[PDB]
């Protein structure tokens, strides 16, 4: 076990790879993961005058955060939500980027708005370059939201033991959005029509959703279904509750979405997977407050 940090890039990427073959993980899937955790205490760091987060992190990147490696989708995107306009988001990424953290800097690329049709703000995309050291290490996509109804009121805490192992003792702790607002956006999303131009191509969200159904265990889905009708009301699209249909395109769109993950129980083909997402609809619905 390394008993200081990593002297340099080479070095850091050398006991990557050393704990990369040790886990069992691929070499890329651990290096993007390491430096999505860099990217996610940059955003830590950025919090309102109370001291609570400005920046809470979603999709892919939670899952992983949640589930390890092992057990959730590869992804690349690191999406947040922010309680900020975004402007202020930007220049307190930079700031933080510059400053750095554990020997790691960032510099971010302009952000650039993106069209969306429910929600008055649009979200903006750009990307970190990150250096460890001096030199560059990996770039990372961004996207960054605005709030929609509770969805920033609570956020649950994720860690990671990566950079522990390769000798970066600090401490990780990244604020991520909770569960109950994860699945409220993913069904809206997945069950979402889309414009004659774009179709929608997201089956992965089958996966996503069978995993958070399963990080629910036995609770009560009342928060659940609160939050779900909350996003299908305020995005004024297609109402609560939705159908899980699949389009023809689908079904190796979702096999790709299972890569890796044969270990564990999840529905293997396209049509068992909108089954059982669409009783899992069926089953929030039916909370009883
Ligand atoms: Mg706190
Ligand atoms: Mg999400
Ligand atoms: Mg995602
Ligand atoms: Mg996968
Ligand atoms: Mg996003
Ligand atoms: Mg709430
Ligand atoms: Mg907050
Ligand atoms: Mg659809
Ligand atoms: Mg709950
Ligand atoms: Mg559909
Ligand atoms: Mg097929
Ligand atoms: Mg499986
Ligand atoms: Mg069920």
């Amino acid at each position: 076990p390394y008993s200081s940090p990593p002297t340099n890039l080479r070095s850091l990427r050398d006991r990557l790879t050393q704990v990369a073959e040790r886990q069992g993980v691929v070499f890329g899937r651990l290096q993007r993961h390491v430096a999505m955790i860099v990217v996610a205490q940059f955003a830590a760091t950025l919090t309102d005058d109370t001291g609570a987060p400005l920046l809470l992190v979603k999709g892919g990147s939670s899952l992983e955060l949640r589930r390890g490696i092992p057990d959730s989708r590869t992804s690349k995107d690191f999406d947040t939500v922010a309680r900020r306009d975004i402007e202020l988001i930007h220049e307190q990424l930079a700031d933080a980027g510059e400053t750095g953290w554990e020997g790691f800097t960032a510099i971010f690329t302009a952000p650039e708005e993106i069209d969306v049709p429910g929600m008055p703000v649009k979200p903006r995309r750009f990307t970190a370059k990150l250096s460890y050291r001096g030199r560059a290490f990996a770039t990372v996509p961004i996207e960054v939201s605005s709030v929609e109804a509770g969805n920033a009121d609570q956020f649950d805490t994720l860690t990671s033991d990566a950079l522990g192992l390769v000798g970066v003792p600090a401490a990780v702790a990244v604020p991520c959005m909770t569960i109950p607002w994860q699945i409220a956006q993913k069904l809206h999303a997945v069950t979402a029509v889309l414009e004659e131009p774009k179709v929608n191509d997201r089956a992965h969200d089958l996966v996503d959703l069978q995993l958070l159904e399963g990080l629910l265990l036995d609770a009560d889905l009342m928060p659940t279904r609160s939050a779900c009708i909350a996003i299908f009301e305020a995005r004024a699209q297609h109402p609560w509750p939705p159908r899980v249909a699949t389009l023809p395109h689908w079904p190796l769109i979702y096999a790709g979405a299972l890569e890796g993950l044969d270990h564990l129980e999840l529905a293997r083909t396209v049509d068992a997977a909108a089954q059982a997402v669409q009783r899992f609809v069926a089953r929030i619905d039916r909370a009883t407050k």
